[PDB]
């Protein structure tokens, strides 16, 4: 994901934010977290 | 995750803050990230 992007995870709520891009994709509660 | 944490992936350099904490794992490349 890209830098600044902001990042939920609809099952337990947790939301993040990206400060360094890197290739992988973000999971949190074994699913993919979504992109705000 | 602790709202103020940082966290980085290891293998793909990815790195997030946690803007509102949730109790699931973060996970990047397959790999729990790490908390810095
Ligand atoms: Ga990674
Ligand atoms: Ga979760």
């Amino acid at each position: 994901a890209n830098e600044g992007d902001v990042y939920k995870c609809e099952l337990c709520g947790q939301v993040v934010k990206v400060l360094e891009e890197g290739g992988g994709t973000l999971v949190c509660c074994g699913e993919d977290m979504v992109k705000q």
